[PDB]
């Protein structure tokens, strides 16, 4: 009885230490296990983000609310200018343009022992888009930008003529993000931005992070662009159905009329306002692999002019710190894992599988 | 003598190779090796670190050096206040006070298209801590901050009536720290905080990493509440036996009196002075896992008002940096480690080892 | 003919998929391959970077240009002084000194409950040197600095007096760098360097980030030493090849005479103008392990003076994140993954090679 009862006993005990880790090395694989390798890449070019300078909300603006209390209007009932002949929807948000004709913007990557900074004033202008905030310009930032040390940057100059007529502004939201996703420029311009005073000129400083996450089956990527599609026609959608009423605001995409009456503007206006608030919990789209994560430090650096809005973003660190999510157990690992537990637990390895595989077939 | 002789130099070779290599994977698992795994995990509710808020150094401030001088005492004697009928110890404390009852704390977590920024004013309200720099304002901050883009942070602000009678303050010092640890409150605010002007409005950006340390038995972790209470222990244990003097100031916890005479006062202020230098090399206890470093950076964004301290600290970054230290060799990995070595040099893998022990056993 | 080649070819088929996988492991070996670890140290002392403190490049300079205009000529032909018995290129280049001879240096590591700030005067002093912008003063910063709190930091004060005589500078040009690399110094302060005003006190913080580099064949190491010698000796010969001129300027190592002459000076100038722009490309040496990053913020605390220059350096973070990139496949994995594929293909196992060894011996 002592004989092959214990080697029965023996062997079934291999054998279930053995089946055991194996499954327990292959259920370790179907739940994708994800680590994070970070890594600081020094940039020869780096991407700038495409910025996009608002005025305040309407009713923190100091232009627009000027023009809205002299019609009688009050900063609450703005929308109220549509029921009039001579303003129009667009009308009334042309109102809040703080930002002349003369915007640009130029490029200074380098510095010269003789002539001082390098300027490059023909790269993407500024264009006026309009956005939640009011009439904004939009900043394309679209050419790299050459590292050049530190004095690496892009000024932004609204030069216009401050000839004392009407209030101006005080203040003014940036907002950095990437491109053609055009709900970040007119919907998450009032709510991401920085408010920053445009009494004297400031500089920022922006350093980047990169998130990579990896599209494992139980959390998948969508790309920069589809998440952006996907969170721009929800937003809008949604308005739609919060609002019912079957028109649209300058800042949404020309699907359909304006409606120049105040009463339906103001659900349209009032729906945008509580469903950006939220869209993020409410949307059923998933996270971007990459994530772009720009530091915005504020910089107290030497230059002053005078010119209204003088905009300093400097890119003075090429080193990206990027931090990628990856499958930690491939299926090579897998594979190898259970060889190796069954070989050290069996000792039989593919070659005595294939013998056996042969004793069977004869 | 060729061939068994051959056979037992080629069978010990494999042995002595064999046993090295398991004493040294086991000689490598005893002495925990510990690897670094970071991540940036996304906030969507943020924890504020619990503001202590306090005057400049007794000495410098603009306030209490006033009253001093004008008792025909200096800076510097300003503890012989105490051997007069009209001034105890907490008067003395009491006249460092430059936050009027005013003081008071909003959350602005969040903003509107119409309305503006969200205003949350009932939350942790500060209260009144007495510390060595003096009397101060200490700010709970402790409900979660829910994470509405980068305009989300929240502001003290003192709205005392500078009603020019005497001279009042220029400067406070800020300490970003954690809860219920009162020795960073008490001892360390005039050490480890920053010196800011309150001359005009302020505002602060705070980024979170996490360094979690792992408790491994050469390098044990204590816990943040522990690690507090043995340093708070040790250091008044040490202001005790280093004063020599059996009572104890405001910043300190009502263990005993606090001898209201200046003599044995400015031996306790004294050695709480030369005992909170160094502290850290002269105190047995060790590292905290979760050590949480507030990036604190200055930002100069618009908001001007029109009252003593406006101070804003913004929350602008919900990416957490966490870097954890892990015992990167486990039990699981060396027994693997060296069935993979001994299975590698000699074949023998577990079944063979029970089938061995079966033949031994007969 | 079917059980033979049958074993034959199931043998065949294990060899040449064990054989395979190893070819790709000593092919994954060859290549070396880098993984980042990174970490993050807390430091008891810190190293500052030693600074050197420049007036704005000469055309830029307020008051070089200022004696360029008196004396006829304008801030674009500066070198024309040179052509004057009064003027040789030392005295041009002693005219855009903007720090008179009281500037200092003093250590601020820690506070008092009592004093304030431990004040340590006798430090690495400020030393004159000759720079591109022209002549600038170095910080030697060489001895660490104790990390006491936030409050660490290095305060560079030029006590001159402002009688009314002649304009007076208003920007400065700071450079964070190693030491004995006296080409950052002297070629690289007026492109790497910060230019801030000095019309107030204003204050720098350091947090310090070390890459290391990996010393793989495929893209070795030179190490800062070797990297910086590289880098001036290919600046000073390349200069010199493209000038077409055998003379050198004041930032020049002293290898010739200074020529005295405009038109040769000017060439010069250029020439150095032009050739630091692209080094980097065009140097033939290669990158340093220890890659030094000193993110600088700017820190708006609360010390004002009246003093020509007030700088402060804050190192408030000790905390320094370090990532080595290390090689993640050395020849002991080599050899273990190789004796595990043939083990798990095979399951011949070192002892079994020596088996056969004795086998063919005999």
């Amino acid at each position: 009885r002592w004989q092959r009862a214990l080697w029965f006993a023996g062997v079934v005990f291999c054998f279930g230490i053995s089946a055991h880790q194996i499954a327990m090395h292959v259920l370790d694989y179907l739940s994708e296990p994800v680590a994070v390798r970070i890594d600081f890449v020094a940039q020869n070019e780096l991407r700038i983000p495409e910025i996009t300078v608002c005025p305040r909300i309407f009713q923190q603006n100091t232009i627009f609310t000027d023009m809205v209390e002299k019609q009688g209007i009050d900063k609450m009932k703005f929308l109220d200018l549509i029921d009039r002949p001579e303003y129009d929807i667009m009308a009334v948000w042309n109102l809040s343009r703080i930002f002349s004709d003369n915007v640009s913007c130029s490029a200074h990557e380098g510095s010269s022992i003789i002539s001082g900074s390098y300027v490059d004033p023909n790269m993407s202008q500024p264009h006026l888009v309009y956005t939640t905030s009011g009439q904004c310009i939009n900043i394309p930032a679209s050419r790299p930008l050459i590292y050049r040390g530190v004095n690496t940057f892009v000024r932004i100059t609204d030069s216009q003529p401050r000839n004392l007529d009407e209030v101006r502004p005080e203040a003014i939201q940036i907002y950095f993000h990437e491109h053609h996703h055009a709900h970040l420029s007119r919907y998450l311009t009032g709510l991401r931005g920085y408010i920053v005073p445009i009494a004297n000129p400031f500089a920022f400083s922006i350093r980047f992070t990169q998130i990579n996450y990896a599209n494992r089956t139980d959390s998948p990527c969508v790309d920069s662009e589809e998440y952006a599609a996907c969170v721009e026609d929800f937003i809008e959608q949604r308005i739609y159905e919060k609002a019912q009423v079957q028109c649209r605001l300058p800042y949404m995409r020309p699907k359909l009329p304006l409606c120049s009456t105040p009463t339906d503007a103001r659900k349209i206006f009032v729906a945008t306002d509580d469903v950006i608030q939220n869209f993020e919990k409410e949307s059923s789209c998933k996270r971007k692999c990459e994530e772009n994560l720009y530091i915005v430090e504020f910089m107290h650096l030497f230059e002053r002019s005078n010119i209204s809005i003088d905009m300093s973003v400097y890119f003075a660190y090429n080193y990206i710190q990027v931090a990628t999510e990856y499958l930690t157990y491939t299926l090579r690992g897998l594979l190898s894992d259970i060889g190796g537990v069954l070989g050290l637990f069996l000792g039989i390895c593919i070659l005595s599988v294939i013998e056996v595989f042969e004793v069977v077939i004869f």
